[PDB]
């Protein structure tokens, strides 16, 4: 009669809390969606082996148009678990898996688990100071979507920092890099001029957040644009203006040049 | 020679990721602060139980003032963990700590736990919605703090979402219900009178987010300011313009009043 919403967390298969991992342990079935993102850190046999249970991975279709056929008949007489990369609920369309649910008489419960956005704190900037987040789309055929580098100005603009979400093809496993990011916005900026984002343009990446050895960089556009930052994921930061603070731990922790100190803050 | 920050979660000791407590379990020494945040469903003996080590509390003064002091010496020569409510780097200042220790010449690494700050997915909120946070600080004296208004009708402007961390005074046991922070908000309402925060402004509530029964309620304040959301920790959240779903989520889940599915778009 219970579904649990289970968070992979960040990485690898040890990023599920203890109680995500014990629940999953208790629970009948077991079912997965990798669709909304990926665990670049481990695989679907380490996460299997993990919680000793079998698991049934969904695709997109298979949650958005058949959750109520696949997943909650087996929720009123078994405990069902559904994992997902980072924290449940923050993919955009997961809060409306819960309704779906109470219709079909389920109760349903959350289990949290370390998000990116939570997990770029690591980078130094204060989080109370990001604004709205947005994801960086790769142009296809005659569509050249913009709208990430509006979110770029409309927070630095108030002093807001922008956290950039890297197009991912989930299903081809292909990852969107920060250096191909970056190309795209000063293609961006160089159809609509705003003077957004430039090669002097300081930036902050993070790559791998949740491995005990993420890649943590921070530096102008013209200076990181070729700079290889790793295996993926990769998250982008544009910073608002700089709290000393935010700027001494980027030039300490994340090698950024000692100019931040007086030109970004 | 190594520190390791390790966020504990939520709620409870499980909230901790295995990584988390696999790292912690083979620490020669480990600290911890439980002022930042308060972990309503664990204690430090279940904590201690957990990771099978006697833990040693520190309070914002011996972290502020004297963590190079107490903590990084034994770094130098074994392998140190300090234990934080929550993400260790998130919406505190334990990431200057970092700092201390390079220059300590200790290396740090971080574990990520789940966060209240990715945990609001819960209450039917788009994340990428959410704009710049604050925390409504209790008043002392004569000092009366107010910017985390502004915050709330620079975010409501551009159409965001608006987190509210509550105030908290560990030491005194104080911990700021969400009823409390409507009656500041209230009081900086009839100070300033901007329209931003008043009796028909919709709120939503998440209470004691990590357990498996968080008390989450969507309503207008003059309904919502009276109510019992339970034991703390409780935060606010102001919510820009709502997208359809969003609505239907608060309704079907945090019982908000069935008329806020009618949007002026
Ligand atoms: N489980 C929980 N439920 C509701 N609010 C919570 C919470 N945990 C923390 N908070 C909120 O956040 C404030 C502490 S701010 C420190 C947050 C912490 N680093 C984290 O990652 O969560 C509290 O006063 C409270 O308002």
């Amino acid at each position: 009669m219970v579904l649990y919403f289970i968070g992979l967390g960040l990485y690898d298969e040890r990023d599920i809390t203890v109680k995500g991992l014990e629940i999953a342990k208790k629970c009948d079935y077991v079912f997965a969606e990798f669709y909304t993102s990926l665990m670049a850190g481990t695989t679907l046999g380490r996460i299997q082996k993990l919680i000793g249970k079998e698991i049934r991975v969904l695709s997109r279709e298979d949650v958005e148009l058949n959750f109520e056929n696949i997943v909650l008949p087996l929720a009123k007489e078994n405990d069902v678990a559904f994992l997902t990369p980072g924290d449940p609920m923050v993919a955009t369309t997961h809060a409306e898996l819960r309704i779906r649910a109470k219709r079909a008489g389920v109760e349903s419960y959350v289990i949290h688990a370390p998000s990116i956005y939570s997990a770029v704190g690591i980078t130094g900037l204060h989080i109370y100071k990001f604004g709205k987040s947005a994801t960086v789309a790769y142009p296809e055929g005659n569509w050249f979507p913009t709208s990430y580098y509006d979110v770029i100005k409309e927070n630095a603009e108030r002093g807001l920092h922008t956290l950039l979400f890297l197009d991912i093809k989930a299903e081809k496993r292909m990852y969107m890099t920060a250096n191909e990011a970056m190309e795209l916005l000063l293609k961006v900026e160089d159809m609509k001029k705003g003077g957004v984002f430039t090669d002097d343009t300081l930036v902050v990446v993070l790559a791998r957040a949740g491995s005990l050895n993420p890649t943590i960089r921070a530096g102008y556009v013209k200076d990181l644009i070729r700079e290889d930052f790793g295996d993926p994921p990769h998250i982008l930061i544009v910073p608002g203006k700089l709290h000393i603070v935010e700027a001494e731990y980027l030039v300490e922790i994340a090698g950024a040049p000692r100019e931040i100190l007086r030109v970004n803050v």
